[PDB]
């Protein structure tokens, strides 16, 4: 699991469950390209979206689809999506966090790094 | 002024308005003394806390009433309050507070 | 002036200055079109945008340029960039940013 | 474990390892009264402060001893510590994480309330 995905609602003190998360691959033609997606857990948590020889390095661009959350909840938010976009794996393979906090108006995201 | 607060709503976007504010100074004692105190503005600002005569160096306390806010909007709030602890060293400072029912965050904007 | 962006440093404590904004809205083909650019100045501001003729309703993209910021602090930092995507609609725009090598937080507040 | 500390720090995108947290609770007499204290492991989380019988309903306090952690760093922080004060257990026992992302010149702290 090289690359895991989680996030909270700081509205209800809770994970947020179900959110939609596309992540991409930036192409040699400098297009993005769809690299994996899924949905967050009963436990805010989205595991597997890739493996260690298909997660390379280059920029990737995570997308969490935090209007679709909200408005399921009956709030109008102000953003569209929460974007993370970061260069991956260019010293060697690397173990990656991507954090979510969510308000509607406000969103924090952080990066865990290991090896 | 040496001494702003601002107060935004993170669940609104908007400033956080009527905003109970006390600062404490630590005392000799180790106790807690009543320093300044007023309530946010329209804009959840909160400025004329102190002048630079009386803001000496020391340990500050910033209390925000969170809880009483979000009671207020009839949502209910994890946490008592909000404090933000600092020294206050000689070489002016913002201190932000962003509320959410469950989260807030704060920072420090020390200029000049 | 409908729209202003606001970059904080948390590492440091100050306004972040300097640092490179780009605005984008969303063309018909569902492109991004460069809407407006500019460098945060010294309180971390980034004022005079656009105008309120221009602001039409539509979807808008704020690219704050953090990789460099922290390039020239001499610190690694893991974003490219900040982006934040939002609506406009009808019925004042704050887009506040707040800096960390591997975080940052963002809120809109939206005022008047 | 109803309650549970978990702190990252946003500078290093790493756990906070080895910072110290001390928890009161507010007496009969509104004085804090120590409750529980220890220090983050490697992961950055706190478990076993305490159990669900000695968890009963109160005010507490949870300090998060930053100003240590940044200076072991060679950084020179604004805080003194984190405080996080909540009443817990008011409707019965609850689960309770205390997260905290922290910076020299800022943090974050949330809830996450389970039951
Ligand atoms: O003027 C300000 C505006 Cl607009 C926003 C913040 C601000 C404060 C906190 Cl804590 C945040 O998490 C974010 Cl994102 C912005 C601070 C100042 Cl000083
Ligand atoms: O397990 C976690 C828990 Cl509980 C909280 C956060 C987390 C994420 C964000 Cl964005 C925050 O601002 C804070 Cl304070 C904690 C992260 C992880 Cl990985």
């Amino acid at each position: 699991c090289p690359l895991m995905v989680k996030v909270l609602d700081a509205v209800r003190g809770s994970p947020a469950i179900n959110v939609a998360v596309h992540v991409f691959r930036k192409a040699a033609d400098d297009t993005w390209e769809p690299f994996a997606s899924g949905k967050t857990s009963e436990s805010g948590e989205l595991h597997g979206l890739t493996t260690e020889e298909e997660f390379v390095e280059g920029i990737y661009k995570v997308e969490i689809d935090t209007k679709s959350y909200w408005k399921a909840l009956g709030i109008s938010p102000f953003h569209e999506h929460a974007e993370v976009v970061f260069t991956a794996n260019d010293s060697g393979p690397r173990r990656y966090t991507i954090a979510a906090l969510l308000s509607p108006y406000s969103y924090s995201t952080t990066a865990v790094v290991t090896n």
